[PDB]
DNA sequence: ATGAGACGCTGGCGATTAGCTAATCGCCAGCGTCTCATCTTTATGCGCC
């Protein structure tokens, strides 16, 4: 038992997120129900997960002695 | 076997008399700490269907 609302209350973490997450949700769902009440053929979404190098990796993540 | 019907300075002033939002800008915003624990999550480091 989880609605289209709470679910994302649900969630982990601040509520700071919360509110965006109910936000583009809530738009996508829109979207969705807008253009002919049929899923469209993709959804791309932007990660913030970026790939850095090993060197730099390791130099900020270099213990401290 | 006669005695009613016919009605004004106002407009254009002053001069009281009375009364009201709005546009511009500035100021100035309760805050101080600690303890205690609690969980997460991230950077790096290790594995093949």
């Amino acid at each position: 038992g989880d609605s289209l609302h709470e679910h994302i209350a649900n969630l982990a973490g601040s509520p700071a997120i919360k509110k965006g997450i109910l936000q583009t949700v809530k738009v996508v769902d829109e979207l969705v129900k807008v253009m002919g009440r049929h899923k469209p053929e993709n959804i791309v979404i932007e990660m913030a997960r970026e790939n850095q190098t090993t060197q730099k990796g390791q130099k900020n993540s270099r213990e401290r002695m």
